[PDB]
């Protein structure tokens, strides 16, 4: 593993993050490669990509992705101003991240239907420090562990909904995990 952190990588951006709980190592590979083990983790997250992104990257990924229990596959960022957490889901163990959330619509992209949530997360920590904020998300209907994510798509539909994004911070395919298990090896363009 590394040590929970940020910074570049063969090109790459990445952020790797966990709670201290143990169980869970993230390691950077070739290119844009980068690979998660975790055996009864915290929480954690860790991915390669861009810093900052843009509204209208096409991001690849190719790969694997074994969840047992709760974690998520998703392309993950942030914008600034309006501060705004997120996710759009590609694949997901035992727990559905829109359980109970508002959904604010449906977009097609990447051969596959998405609906569209928006929740919030109140005095949390952010990439500006505690503070309540929106996340937005995009779940796939079709789980898939590898292919193109028009994020253009989602952004537009977003909006389109009154779901606005500020100035764009990292963005990156990310596995996220919250005390669970898997392994994951994604390789990101």
């Amino acid at each position: 593993t590394i040590q929970p952190g940020t910074g570049y990588n063969n090109g790459y951006f990445y952020s790797y993050w966990n709670d201290g709980h143990g169980g869970v190592t993230y390691t950077n590979g070739p290119g844009g490669q980068f690979s998660v083990n975790w055996s009864n983790s915290g929480d954690f997250v860790g991915g390669k990509g861009w810093q900052p992104g843009t509204k209208n990257k096409v991001i690849n990924f190719s790969g694997s992705y074994n969840p047992n229990g709760n974690s998520y596959l998703s392309v993950y960022g942030w914008s600034r101003n309006p501060l705004i957490e997120y996710y759009i889901v590609e694949n997901f163990g035992t727990y559905n991240p829109s359980t109970g959330a508002t959904k604010l619509g449906e977009v097609t992209s990447d051969g596959s239907v998405y609906d569209i949530y928006r929740t919030q997360r109140v005095n949390q920590p952010s990439i500006i420090g505690t503070a309540t904020f929106y996340q937005y998300w995009s779940v796939r209907r079709n789980h898939r562990s590898s292919g193109s994510v028009n994020t253009a798509n989602h952004f537009n539909a977003w909006a389109q909904q009154g779901l606005t994004l500020g100035t764009m911070d990292y963005q990156i395919v990310a596995v996220e995990g919250y005390f669970s298990s898997g392994s994951a090896s994604i390789t990101v363009s």
